């Protein structure tokens, strides 16, 4: 795999969301994954629904969190809503997807990522964006705002987010805090430390879709 990998420059990102105060990252993150393989696959880059996964997923708590697995099953199962066609609200409403008409996207099904293993998921990375989750409650994950991010933080994941790419010391993470919070709503985390939990924990639990 090679030294470099950044999914924005294959066009296979769409722009940085704002999930507000509702607990939804675990939607947020696997819709970035949706967006990405759906790009890889088809050639068109489209924007799908974090709202209807937090409407849909009964086996997710809707803004109480939820799990990047059950999102992703959700939309293997059944398919995805665009975001314009279901778009975000910021609170957990009644499953509408039978009223918005046929899905847009549908996956085949969902894989992990070898966990605690730092090459596992940058050759996953380089095929894919992939679901992660890390923990985000420190203080110093809260105020990042750039740079290559090696914390003070714990392993104690609380938070998903995307991985769209990777360089020689870091990983490259979308969030969904609004451009205004990291690198345009990106955070590089170090990477290479020998911590098989990975900074911040970013190596505990990792998912992505599979689309034939
Ligand atoms: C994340 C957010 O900041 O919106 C959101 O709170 C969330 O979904 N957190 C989950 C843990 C991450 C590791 C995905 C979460 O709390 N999920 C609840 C299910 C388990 C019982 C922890």
């Amino acid at each position: 795999i090679p030294e470099y990998v950044d999914w924005r420059q294959k066009g296979a990102v769409t722009p940085v969301k704002n999930q507000g105060s509702c607990g939804s990252c675990w939607a947020f993150s696997a819709v970035v994954t949706i967006e990405g393989i759906i790009k890889i696959r088809t050639g068109n880059l489209n924007e799908y629904s974090e709202q209807e996964l937090l409407d849909c997923d009964r086996r997710s708590y809707g803004c109480n969190g939820g799990y990047p697995w059950s999102a992703l099953q959700l939309v293997a199962q059944y398919g995805i809503h665009y975001r314009n066609t279901y778009p975000y609200e910021g609170v957990q409403r009644y499953c509408r997807s039978r009223e918005k008409g046929p899905y847009a996207a549908k996956t085949d099904g969902v894989r992990q990522v070898q966990p605690y293993n730092e090459g596992a998921l940058l050759y996953s990375i380089a095929n894919q964006p992939v679901s992660v989750v890390l923990e985000a409650a420190g203080k110093d994950f809260q105020l990042y705002r750039g740079g290559i991010f090696v914390g003070p933080c714990g392993n104690k994941v609380d938070h998903a987010v995307a991985a769209v790419g990777y360089g020689p010391n870091y990983i490259l993470i979308k969030n969904s805090w609004g451009t205004g919070w990291g690198e345009n709503g990106y955070i590089r985390i170090k990477r290479g430390t020998g911590n098989s939990y990975g900074v911040c924990g970013l190596y505990t639990s990792s998912f992505y879709p599979v689309k034939n």
